[PDB]
């Protein structure tokens, strides 16, 4: 199930909808997996989140032209780090329109990461004011409130049993929730269960450091998220 195009790694999850996977060496830690969505929505492909680089992040342009050969409408990156955002430039040369959290695109220069073109607000229970969401389509686009960043979004998509949680979940495994120095250990637990209830059908939990998991990934990120208040 994992396709490999040059050094990146896609895998089907649903009918229209693919994970996209990039590796950034994490100097003692690894060659380090990022994860991100790519669904084709009728005649048009959306992505969410870029790969690692500007060249990854073209290979992923080039497997959608392989595989899928359709235009690419649009792009949402859900925070920034450069697993997420590192891409940017390679999505402005092709001319796909990037969205990403008015906070994410605040925080962008001081994180070494190029801003997205248009900004995404969020209602006060989190859910994306739908005017500065145009043409999402199926993607349902929720700020669970800080946790693992202060502007991580968490992204699901209609018609399917998917939703992304980004680096805010961690699998059911995971031994801890990582670097800290930029979370909001007061409220993680709480926007970790808050993706959760916005997507109650959601049976496949995608995220961005581990393989796809059920809902317990929710359960146990919430449970570790407890510990440090
Ligand atoms: C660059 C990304 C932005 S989220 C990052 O900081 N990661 C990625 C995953 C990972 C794996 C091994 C060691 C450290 C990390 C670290 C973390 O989450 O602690
Ligand atoms: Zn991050
Ligand atoms: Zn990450």
């Amino acid at each position: 199930g994992d396709q490999r195009f040059g050094d990146l790694v896609f895998r089907q999850l649903a009918p229209n909808v693919w994970q996209h996977t990039s590796y950034l060496d994490m100097p003692g830690f690894g060659a380090v997996a990022s994860n991100g969505l790519i669904v084709r929505d009728g005649g048009r492909v959306l992505v969410v989140d870029t790969a690692w680089t500007d060249d990854q992040t073209a290979q992923i342009l080039n497997w959608i032209k392989q595989e899928i050969n359709l235009p690419v409408a649009l792009a949402v990156v859900t925070h920034a780090h450069q697993d997420k955002m590192g891409g940017m430039d390679a999505l402005h040369a092709a001319g796909i329109a990037t969205y990403a959290n008015a906070l994410s695109n605040q925080l962008a220069p001081q994180e070494g990461m190029v801003a997205a073109q248009h900004s995404l607000t969020f209602a006060a229970n989190g859910w994306v004011e739908p005017a500065t969401a145009p043409n999402f389509g199926p993607l349902k686009v929720f700020y669970p409130g800080p946790g693992h960043t202060s502007d991580n979004i968490t992204v699901g998509i209609d018609g399917t049993d998917i939703a992304f949680g980004g680096c805010l979940i961690k699998d059911s495994k995971a031994k801890s929730l990582g670097n800290l120095g930029d979370a909001d250990t007061e409220h993680y637990a709480a926007s970790a269960r808050a993706f959760g209830a916005a997507f109650p059908k959601a049976s496949m939990i995608v995220m961005s450091h581990s393989a796809p998991d059920s809902r317990a990934a929710i359960t146990h990120t919430a449970r570790m998220a407890d510990k440090l208040r």
